[PDB]
């Protein structure tokens, strides 16, 4: 149950621990409209040759009236993480770090939403 | 028809900060939550009738502590990494803007706080376990 | 004359605010209605404490709008003014980093207040007196 | 007496972060901006036609050096202080909530940054020049 | 040379890289004014029994009025760090992380000051009050 | 107990109350590796001519693998301030302001640590 890596590009961050999982995106050659759109979360034990897919995440690619609805938005994933962290706060695992994180995520959503509202005033959205 | 599954015990995720214009986010109902949180999420098209959900994407989080149960789903940090990567690509484009910069900053701080939790919980040797 | 009696007006003192030339007064807590002060006066500082030299009057919306109508400004309007002026300052020879940080903080203040408002829109209780 | 006055050269402050559901904010014409900023704001009612403004309140800021023109207006700090006092009153009430707490923190930090600049000018001795 | 650890405790925090230096203070029982006031930074060669000093950092204990200047403030060290990071930003190693740190440290200073300014609204100074 | 100020420069910030102490450092012309490394905290009693020193603070100057361990790192000082501020919070002096300051200092640590980790992913440490 593996699949070849190929030119799938591994997303390494300084803030990755990459202890359990690794994140990949499509080859930078295939980025449409300035950004990657097709991510894979796989298991880290894997050799660089292959990826052990745990999950596939595909973002909205292309204009909506033209290619339909074919993926998720950033806001959706952030909302998922916020929901889970709020659940964790309602448990014995409540802690100040999760609270800080939730605040940071809500402020993130605020700033992206500010981008859309500003365009709306000009009608561009 | 072939793209519809019933809402059933799935709950819509309401948030006032999310536009909900083209998509809706669902999760499993609270009764079914294990390890205190939802783990099985669906993003689906908004203009659907309530009785059904039209799935676009399935996202399944790690259910259970890994040391005990192994690896069976994504982590919060993985999704946040995807979002940071996309926002930084946007910044490296003609559509660089200040709002995207702010969002990147907030997301990186979010990762740093979650990471402080993980660091502290490494030092205690209780990382990936179910202990408080 | 230009002076009015202080009377039951109360001085708003805050360490973070300089207070060299202006003073902020509000109606007394006793006469506060709707859980907050609503009738503020900026006056000149070097005036008799017994009196107030009014520079400006600012009256806020008293009571939810859907129940009492419209009778004053909201917090959001004042903050919008301050943001507009600081941005004008940024688009001038006096552009600086402190003004940029202040604009950011005020915009985040608006976004937090706005999240409250949107959550009450979802709950259908916006502009009411419900919790 | 219709409680209603012509817009004219007044300009409308449209911002993405403001809904304009109940009130609209106007300022004086950009051509009449003195010393790089607007100084004469109006809060009016939104349902009015663009032709006119239904004034609720007028807010004026210090325009010009005090030595020469006097104290003619308010400071940004004054309005921020009013808003903080009001939100802290709300927190001491059944309407206590976390968003208000955030707002207070943000507004206090805003005051801190504005105060920073002055303190800096003071240390360098170039204040109010 | 070397001094033994004895009644000195290592300040471990997960946010600190710990890679070449260690930080020590008086052991908890000796704290005065509810706080550690005598810190030593030292080498990480692990003679668990002993500490290899690099710097002694001593904080003001007590009311200045009662005891006089006898140590350093938190403000002073934070000033040193801000000054170095601003120097770094005026260098080939300018970076966004350093800019963030300078902002966080300036806001730290701003909050501590509020505490004092608010105390000065009541006039209480350098006191147990 | 005095020392001449001489080349030393006073570091003055508005955000400093600084009513009782002043902080001095070496001359900019003697700054090495782009930044100051030698600092003194002194009483403000004195005139410009002299410094009365309460404390000496010397930071690690030169790469650690050439010159050994000859000074402190910013992380150490920030650590100490955090540790004392948490101490005050377990005391009658607990205030919101302090908590907020501890939050800011911890976020400072997170950002500086983000630099090292990034450099580490890129494989570089303490390079020129
Ligand atoms: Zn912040």
């Amino acid at each position: 149950g593996l699949v070849p890596r190929g030119s799938h590009m591994e997303i390494k961050n300084g803030l990755c621990t990459q202890k359990y999982t690794k994140v990949y995106a499509e080859d930078k050659e295939k980025w449409k409209f300035n950004a990657p759109h097709h991510f894979i979360v796989g298991k880290a034990d894997c050799e660089d040759e292959y990826i052990e897919p745990i999950e596939y995440v595909n973002f909205q690619e292309g204009p909506i009236k033209e290619y339909g609805i074919n993926g998720v938005n950033n806001e959706d994933l952030i909302l998922m993480v916020i929901t889970r962290l709020q659940a964790f706060q309602d448990s014995p695992y409540k802690c100040r770090e999760n609270a800080m994180a939730i605040t940071k995520l809500q402020e993130c959503l605020m700033w992206l939403g500010k981008r859309t509202l500003d365009r709306e005033v000009k009608g561009i959205e």
